[PDB]
């Protein structure tokens, strides 16, 4: 089964703004785990923003679970999609809070359930006001390590079959990544996840990668055959990239 697919997608974000992404065909099975590469610019945020209907293409089709997204019931489609945002843990608010942010009647139960997925539940844990920290700069002052796995559980709370993993703007700390690396299988178990990665060495090992270029997907496939592809643009990025 396929769990997201486009077809034909042409879009811009303004009547006559620049074409931003031009005949986008992609069909991605149920459960895959998609890495999406390619040059600032290059239309991978947008890509996304497709998926949960934030803008409308003006040609083609988006298909969520085989669903036409144009004719999709959109509080359906906002339950079938987890984003893990950056930089969005709101400081005001408890750990908990956070967490729940879109469901506030959401279980503690299921609360910590996305918090042990996302190797948060730990640390939270060892707080002195556990999941009732308040996030907050002297408030208790977390890393952004450890906001970032608060903003996977939030992610993850209300089981979403796709996850999405908007692109990395810092570097989080050892502790927290390798956590977090650690934990992939398990945050992405059962699901379709599209992970937007600045670093190629971050999906190395998805189970397909596309490369995105000027709003064109230009090569697709398992990073070995990417690799390949004697002048792709992929090798080029990896070489870029490389130490
Ligand atoms: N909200 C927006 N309004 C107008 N243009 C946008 C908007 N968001 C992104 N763009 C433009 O669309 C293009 C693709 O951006 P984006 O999808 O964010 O690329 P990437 O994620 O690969 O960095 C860029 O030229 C960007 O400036």
């Amino acid at each position: 089964h396929h769990d997201i697919t486009f077809r034909n997608i042409r879009f811009r974000y303004k009547p006559d703004s620049p074409v931003i992404l031009d005949n986008i065909n992609l069909s991605i099975k149920q459960g895959e785990v998609i890495g999406i590469v390619g040059r600032s610019g290059s239309g991978k945020s947008t890509l996304t923003k497709l998926i949960q209907r934030f803008y409308i293409p003006e040609n083609g089709q988006v298909l969520i679970d085989g669903h036409d997204l144009a004719l999709a019931d959109p509080n359906w489609l906002r339950r079938q999609v987890g984003v893990v945002l950056q930089d969005n843990v709101l400081l005001n608010r408890s750990i908990i809070d956070n967490i729940s942010l879109a469901n506030p009647g959401m279980s503690v139960e299921k609360v910590i359930y996305a918090a042990k997925l996302a190797g948060a539940h730990d640390f939270i844990s060892e707080l002195r006001e556990g999941y009732n920290t308040i996030v907050g700069e002297q408030g208790a002052g977390l890393s952004g390590g450890q906001r970032q796995r608060i903003a996977i559980a939030r992610a993850l709370v209300n089981n979403p079959k796709i996850l999405i993993f908007d692109e990395a703007t810092s570097a989080l700390d050892y502790e927290s990544e390798h956590v977090i690396m650690r934990n992939m299988h398990k945050i992405c178990k059962g699901r379709t996840v599209i992970i937007i990665a600045a670093r190629l060495s971050t999906v190395k090992n998805a189970d397909r990668i596309i490369v995105m270029e000027k709003g064109k997907i230009v090569e697709q496939g398992k990073h070995k055959e990417l690799l390949s592809e004697p002048e792709s643009l992929y090798s080029y990025l990896y070489q870029l990239q490389s130490d």
